């Protein structure tokens, strides 16, 4: 176990230390408990405001402790059926709600760098929820965008300029980490484990053959959808503004 008035019940996963469920044993409110950048990422949390990112709550001393948004929902990681993915009405939605998400953050100069289904979580209403910034940093400040130089996230989920340039912008890497977790949600595979020329699968992808898995899986509306956003060339690449504007984005989707 307990820190001051919370209990901790059970290991609700781990990150990297251990994420915990607590409990206000008196006012019965229920918290997730992060036991452990970690400064930054305190000071990053404490930014964010919004529907689709996990709160934070506040920090103790005592190994940090870090009080958040209760998502008992889980990952939208176990949401995605392996080699199946989900019913593409709740991809489209959950789509939806992380694009809200990274606008938010963008907007605040804010990016996250590791967007990917292990780090969304959901929520009892299963609303969508960006978390674990851990790997996030400031791109914007005083309105002056700065480009990134270190290498961080997961390699499955980085832009292909993440390897390739000495300096690139934060958004469209966002932008490219999105497109690959909707291809996991409607493929339910990871299309490479890299987007570098020496990945046979990113090769055929650049060549076209969508006639490959896991594009064959995907209806032509979201795969056109796809295509706009994973552009190699980042300049090139689909802004969050144009995705908003999507024929598949913008489609009405019924279950069941
Ligand atoms: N803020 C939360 O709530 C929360 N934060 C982080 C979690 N795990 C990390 C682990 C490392 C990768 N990123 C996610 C997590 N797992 C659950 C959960 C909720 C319900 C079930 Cl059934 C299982 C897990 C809830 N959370």
């Amino acid at each position: 176990p307990f820190v001051e008035d919370w209990d901790l019940v059970q290991t609700l996963g781990e990150g990297a230390g251990e994420v915990q469920l607590a409990v206000n044993r008196v006012t019965e409110e229920a918290v997730a408990v992060k036991i452990v950048n970690i400064k930054k990422e305190i000071c990053i949390n404490k930014m964010l405001n919004h529907e689709n990112v996990v709160k934070f709550y506040g920090h103790r001393r005592e190994i940090q402790y870090l009080f958040l948004e209760y998502c008992s929902g889980g990952e939208l990681f176990d949401r995605i059926e392996p080699d199946i993915g989900m019913p593409e009405p709740d991809a489209q939605r959950f789509f939806h709600q992380l694009m809200a998400g990274v606008v938010y953050l963008h907007g605040i100069g804010i990016t996250h760098r590791d967007i990917k289904p292990e780090n969304l979580l959901l929520d009892e209403r299963d609303n969508l929820k960006i978390s674990d910034f851990g790997l996030a940093t400031v791109f914007r400040y005083n309105n002056r965008e700065r480009l990134l130089n270190k290498m961080c996230g997961t390699l499955p989920y980085v832009a292909p300029e993440l390897l390739k340039r000495r300096e690139f912008h934060a958004e469209p890497v966002d932008v490219w980490s999105c497109g690959i977790v909707l291809t996991a949600m409607l493929a339910g595979e990871l299309p490479w484990d890299q987007p570098s020329d020496s990945c046979q699968e990113y090769s055929d992808w650049k060549e076209k053959k969508t006639y490959l898995n896991p594009w064959k899986k995907i209806d032509s509306a979201p795969l056109a959808l796809l295509h706009k956003i994973l552009v190699e060339n980042p300049s090139a690449r689909i802004t969050i503004p144009d995705i908003k504007k999507d024929r598949w984005y913008n489609k009405p989707l019924k279950k069941g």
